[PDB]
């Protein structure tokens, strides 16, 4: 199965990059380094990036990184072809480019564009490790965070995670405005979440990404200064009942939510992970607006 979500690639109007940046440098407390094409790579850890903001006509999520030990690439590439998407190999520009070793694509229903790729080393960055929950850490695998996104038929594309990428369910949480299902692939509690539409989403957008700090100051801090560089809170701190996360989210200029959490609670056993049922997302605080 999928080991985890190694990377995310957008693409940003000139003036919404530039904004994206102060969100990851100035709120979040990320590295963001700046190339020769003005792109900006998000790093959490030693790798080149975990996020990487590519300059382009309209802002879009581009790829999504799925990180596959290399035994397992060529088997879960033709369990996607089965599922009738077509996998393409990328060639040794694309694969450097995304500081991969090996990288197949393929495209979904719901627009998403898939990337299954076999990791490149990278030198370990002690400061930044000490920062974020990323990757490989001491407890696990966790790669770089989730992704929560809105598509046109749930059970199908829950299918295709748990069957073709091989996550399992972690819970679902049902109350009158959503209902929500969080998929893990190993011991974040989730790496992806999906929605049917809802009150102002439609199939294909983003509803969140969420990155995690390693202490709940590094939240505090963040949640101080989206209100100090006067911007304003989407959802204040709170804790989620289904992953324990002491979190709060802030809209971004790329057009989705951007959350910043701590204390995630962890997969240790995928095998015995019982799934939950939830009738509310939140224990406290989270207050919209
Ligand atoms: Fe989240």
């Amino acid at each position: 199965s999928v080991k985890q979500l190694g990377y995310l690639i957008f693409e940003c109007r000139a003036d919404v990059l530039e904004q994206m940046v102060v969100v990851y440098q100035d709120i979040i407390g990320a590295v963001v380094e700046r190339d020769e094409g003005g792109r900006a790579l998000v790093r959490l850890d030693g790798r080149p990036f975990r996020i990487r903001l590519d300059p382009g006509p309209a802002n879009r999520l581009a790829a999504i990184g799925w990180n596959v030990d290399p035994s397992d690439l060529a088997a879960i590439a033709e369990q996607v072809e089965k599922a009738c998407y077509s996998v393409v190999t990328a060639d040794a520009e694309l694969a450097a480019d995304r500081a991969a070793a090996q990288v197949r694509q393929f495209a979904d229903n719901d627009g998403f564009t898939h990337e299954l790729y076999v990791e490149s080393s990278f030198p370990t960055d002690p400061v930044l490790e000490s920062l974020f929950v990323c990757g490989e850490e001491a407890n696990g695998i966790f790669g770089l965070g989730h992704l929560v996104v809105i598509v046109a038929d749930r059970a199908k594309t829950q299918s295709f995670f748990t069957d073709v990428l091989g996550f399992g369910l972690s819970d679902r949480v049902t109350w009158p405005e959503a209902d929500i299902f969080f998929l893990h692939c190993n011991q974040r509690h989730h790496t992806v979440a999906l929605s049917a539409p809802a009150l102002g989403l439609k199939p294909g957008m983003v509803h969140h990404l969420m990155l995690e700090a390693k202490s709940k100051e590094q939240v505090d801090r963040a949640f101080a200064a989206v209100k100090r560089l006067g911007y304003d809170v989407l959802m204040t701190i709170g804790q989620h009942s289904n992953d324990k996360v002491y979190s709060f989210y802030m809209m971004a200029p790329a057009g989705f939510a951007v959350e910043l959490g701590f204390g995630g609670q962890v997969i240790g056993d995928l095998e015995s992970w019982h799934v939950g049922f939830y009738d509310a997302p939140s224990i406290w605080g989270h207050e919209l607006q």
